């Protein structure tokens, strides 16, 4: 299956989890990180020009999803997360060799 | 190579760490993430320690087994392990590739 | 499109963010982690397209090496797809 990793605004988090519950995607982890979207060129007297790179509070979700659920998950997220402004986040779909459920001690 | 992402109970982090070392495993990196989705406790998020071992093909099963052994408790919320492909892993200090 | 996950020293964070800025990276996330007896480290995650992978690993290696143990590691992973949330556009359209 696949491992999805999405960076979403913090204020947009519940809107995302609500969307994910509706999509039937129960079971994921999250944590805050710091992300980057845009900059601003700054010219000055001392050492003139300097490029300001801004980092923002963001939430990284890491859902593991079966193939039939990649499109639903991504869609649910793009929609639940979109704002239209700079810094809305990003989604990555990654290859997952195996996924063991520590409990049972098996896969699935 | 492979990158093993282990999501375990903070309570079992120590055993998993002991099991992974008696199994010759370093380079490991970890952090805190939270799970979602006579008395009772109940929260929306559950504390988990997220391990992250980059490993060689030989020790992929040793790592995964050491972890599955040190983390299983039979209770829901035990966590999971993702074995993920890795195309090329470099060591910043010396600049290597298969280690 | 690849996913580059790099673990670097706190003290060498800015030097890399600088090097990545020059590598033409325009999107990346970072968080604090502990390497391993635990040590303080910064975990960076940049999604980059093929043309820039080789160049980005180099910019990091140069920028994060001090010689001592614990400089960190750089992993390169396969990415199925990348979506810029703001626009919904895939991969390259979701980079730079």
């Amino acid at each position: 299956m696949k491992l999805i990793v999405a960076i979403v605004r913090p204020e947009k988090l519940n809107e995302v989890l609500k969307a994910l519950f509706q999509a039937e995607v129960r079971g994921l982890t999250l944590s805050r990180v710091q992300g980057h979207g845009g900059e601003t060129e700054r010219v000055e007297t001392y050492r003139g020009t300097t490029v300001k790179m801004e980092l923002h509070e963001k939430v990284r979700l890491e859902i593991g999803v079966s193939e039939p659920f990649v499109k639903p998950t991504v869609e649910a997220i793009l929609k639940a997360a979109r704002t239209g402004e700079v810094g809305d986040g990003k989604i990555f779909v990654l290859p997952v060799e195996k996924v063991y459920r520590i409990r049972t001690g098996e896969e699935d």
